[PDB]
């Protein structure tokens, strides 16, 4: 049995997901990608699909009907371009009753409490390549949060209309199903679990509160008979940011050393009355500098001057680029320009969802009936993506159907 | 016999895979081949021509006709273009009707646990030019992980549609045969197994657990008297690499050195309150340097100074795109850049897939009936390739045989 | 709710892994978003400031000392 987490090489790997030791501008990149959200927006518009994939339309060509046995009673030749516009905007308040119904209840169930996180996510994988899967049999939450009646009062109104009284209820079940799989499943933190693995017979075994937990190989680390080294973009930079953060504080150590106006050898501070200032260091022992040699018999016979700059500015600005490169590269960020943009808007690709919530929606996470995105699924508003949605919905086709009559 | 992998040498060569020796800017675009997904895209696409191909023209044509069965008695001379306008949405909701199902399904079955890896595949091409090909034959998780209503419950619906009763079996089992093949494949990792030459009467040995494995030549080693050399990407680099490794060592040892700004001959510390810190390491020995000369009756009649930095980021800087033009050459590898764009977009090309996953689906992996991919394959999205398969599919082009009635 | 930071202060035990809120002396209601890295020396908090934190102290450090 050979460790893998607590080890002091691996927990010097696992601190650089915090910024304890040594952080550059190139690492705030990587917060980026730690962005939790797209997850949501992930179970968002499959929910959204899911709502409006159950939809019928003879539900919703009787809709119609009873609508125009609405409008006779209030309101000939002009009648058919009458009954063209309240179809026009029939369909446009269409498109808004499912849309404010629709953003209300999916913004209440999805943002109660899941102690699943993305965030908790994504840094591991590329800490490790490794996922610790817990699954919390507490389950409890749901219905206590989200039970009934939400569903119910808001659409409350006089137009009883089957086709949100059908489906409104169909997605409120259909939110208890997703939301289940999600907070049935469990993410933990590093600092106190711990991932073992052992080399006679080899698996790897996750360790939390003394139970071998479940667990899934994403990268497999190398662990030769010396050390273990993990296929990971943080490791695949480890000993150059190590390097980076030795010479910043060489750095700061020779800046700190030479600090004496004059070199001799033997044979409220910020901000005060500068006067006073002047006198209140003068008198301190950091002016003096007179440096030693040991034997008293050991004498000098000359002496030379070299106060040194190491390029530390340097070294910290190419390791910028350093990260910036390597977390475009193993993670697809195509940054989004302006003409000589210095890298405004910093978006997910194609495939780089099928790099991370692709394995986590479905391996780590047991989500089954739920799909990946596109570009301008996850680039486009929250709300701007409903009625994209809606813009190639079965509804909407059936309304453009009726579009044609 | 001469030992490949576990030499000293080529085991400094498999190192450099990882990052723990030297890295640079340019060893970021390794990852970006590294990456794996676009051998799910491979596998994707495939059994999409596999699904989309086993149609007949005989069973959505009468499928059109039973559908306007069911609109005649849901709804003379308009008929005309009402028959057009519900044939144009009934194309709309058969693209997404097949959409939705295939998008569930070959997702679902796409990210299964898959012991065949790209990842460890890319990793070996590069380094020695030489693959173990393993036959794992434990292949029974596909029955437990995906049995059958998967492809029926999402398609369990009021319009019984023959066309998804027809081709979404099909495509299951598919499936069935296509994870089969790639999951009874094994590519292993590096630190454990072993290859091997034997010289006399040459053949190459495979080695994990005691058995000679199969295995795939694709770039011949030089194999000279003294020493082993592998026609390889990164051993095209191996003692330049070496070199910016030792000349940056170096750099930190003579950085490291000089540190005195005092030059003598014989003859909690990054943050701190700073007037402690002074008092902390000016009694500390780092600050005083005096030289030694050996003999006590040894002499010196002068003496000098010179501190020197070697041009360790300049080394850096040159290598960097030296590792950009080996990995943009021996992978054609063509960035999609903007006007004065810094490598936004490195993206496999048309040849590049033939010379790494060219082999790798049809070499090392036994997956006879699949076809490589386009350009805008794999540059497009993996859910806006669907329907650009779909605008050259014979399914599309039978509806678009009957886009004229 | 939400008050200051000067006065109230927060609580997290360990053993039994909560966290208790306090302000004139009571448990009060709490949400956690971005669970603290608990070392048994000392906790640093997965936050946007101290993703920074002893890099803008070491820019506090070197500018006092460049007036010194």
């Amino acid at each position: 049995a050979i460790p893998v987490h607590p080890t002091p090489a691996s927990v010097r790997l696992f601190e650089i997901l915090q910024g304890k030791y040594a952080y550059v501008q190139g690492q705030t990149i990587y917060a980026n990608l730690r962005n939790p959200g797209v997850f949501s927006r992930q179970v968002f518009t499959h929910l959204f699909k899911r709502a409006i994939s159950h939809c019928t339309y003879d539900d919703v060509l009787h809709d119609w009907n009873k609508f125009e046995a609405c409008i006779q009673k209030r309101w000939d030749s002009c009648a058919s371009r009458f009954r063209e516009s309240t179809f026009e905007s029939w369909s446009t308040t269409m498109k808004l009753t499912v849309r404010d119904l629709l953003t209300t209840n999916i913004y209440r169930v999805l943002h109660s409490r899941s102690v699943l996180s993305y965030e908790r996510y994504v840094d591991w994988i590329c800490a490790t390549g490794m996922v610790p899967a817990v699954k919390k049999p507490i389950t409890q939450e749901l219905h206590s949060k989200i039970k009934s009646l939400r569903d119910r009062c808001v659409c409350r109104e006089l137009g009883h209309e089957r086709t949100i009284r059908s489906i409104g209820t169909e997605l409120y079940e259909a939110t208890k199903e997703i939301i289940e799989s999600l907070n049935s499943t469990f993410i933990p933190q590093f600092t106190e679990v711990t991932i073992e693995y052992l080399p006679r017979s080899d698996e790897y075994v996750a360790y939390y509160c003394g139970r071998r937990i479940r667990l899934h190989v994403l990268f497999p680390p190398a662990i030769f008979a010396g050390t273990v080294t993990f296929d990971s973009p943080v490791q695949r930079l480890y000993q150059n940011i190590f390097m980076c953060y030795r010479t910043l504080e060489h750095a700061k150590i020779c800046q700190l050393l030479n600090t004496a106006p004059l070199k001799a050898i033997v044979g409220d501070i910020l901000t005060g009355s500068t006067a006073s200032a002047i006198e209140k260091l003068f008198n301190s022992p950091s002016a003096s500098l007179g440096a030693r040699v040991s034997g008293h018999n050991e004498s000098i016979l000359n002496s030379f001057v070299s106060q040194y700059i190491p390029p530390s500015r340097e070294m910290t600005k190419d390791l910028t680029e350093l990260w910036e490169s390597e977390l475009f590269n193993t993670f697809k960020l195509t940054p989004v320009v302006d003409n000589q943009g210095q890298r405004l808007y910093v978006r997910y690709s194609s495939d780089t969802i099928s790099i991370l919530l692709g394995p986590f929606t479905y391996l780590v996470a047991e989500l089954s009936p739920v799909e990946l995105v596109t570009d301008v699924y996850a680039t486009l508003g929250i709300v701007e993506i409903i009625d994209e949605l809606y813009r190639s919905s079965r509804l909407a086709i059936y309304i453009e159907d009726l579009g044609r009559k």
